């Protein structure tokens, strides 16, 4: 089990909040390392903050960390305020984060959640109240900006 | 769709090389509309030119196709000068891109190329010399900066 969960949760959700406070899309995310809870980076979505097509939640928080040397990710969890779509798995995939903590799926969820897990990564899924209520009003007032995030 | 396969990788294989003469990794890339070949956009790994940790050549392609409904990726072709880490195929995956048409995967491929089939898209490799070339180049010139691209 992780210490850091608490930390990690409380500052994803804090740049989700931050994200609808700038008109955008209410997810956010950091990065930590495992072993002395330091953060590596924090973001949130950036569609409508930047005009783009790339920077989820959890792909705004990997660009935030910076260049790393691949062996830096090994042992670090990447918290998210929702589960991930398949192409935030596969970043997490990619570097090797062995970790991901999803605030909620109820609002959304693909098929990268069991993916993770099957490709060897652990998947904690918190039901934070917090994450599914501001979650749950951005896709009932902006269905169509929730669509094209997801890429329907 | 495949009548613009040659279009396709030149845009890519220009980008590459673009990007190489820019000192980053010479990997390219670009989107086209099947119906009448357009150019939706192009582009290349932006790593070292803007120390992004998230720009791969497939990733900054789409990044400079610019926001879009998600309709309109439903018939494109991505070209890409290299076969997709598991980043990159997760992001064809989210955004239901059809086809996507491969250089060469011999200096380097992921459980991404077959996970495409698997979800139903189609990938196609041609085996670009040009592209080996220039990338065989870059591995054998600067390796160190070639496994950060994959978190190695
Ligand atoms: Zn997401
Ligand atoms: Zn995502
Ligand atoms: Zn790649
Ligand atoms: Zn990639």
């Amino acid at each position: 089990a992780s210490k850091w969960d608490q930390k990690g949760m409380d500052i994803a959700y804090e740049e989700a909040a931050l994200g609808y406070k700038e008109g955008g899309v209410p997810i956010g995310g950091c990065l930590i390392n495992n072993k002395d809870g330091s953060v590596l980076g924090r973001g949130h979505n950036m569609r409508f903050q930047k005009g783009s097509a790339t920077l989820h939640g959890e792909i705004s928080t990997l660009e935030n960390c910076g260049r790393l040397e691949g062996k830096v990710y090994k042992d670090t969890t990447l918290y998210t305020t929702l589960s991930p779509c398949d192409m935030c798995t596969g970043a997490i995939i990619m570097y090797g984060i062995p970790r991901c903590v999803v605030g909620e799926n109820v609002n959304f969820k693909s098929k990268g959640e069991k993916y993770l897990q099957t490709r060897g990564h652990e998947v904690v899924v918190v039901d934070d109240e917090r994450c599914k209520k501001i979650m749950k009003q951005f896709i009932d007032e902006r269905p169509q900006d929730w669509f094209e995030d997801i890429g329907e």
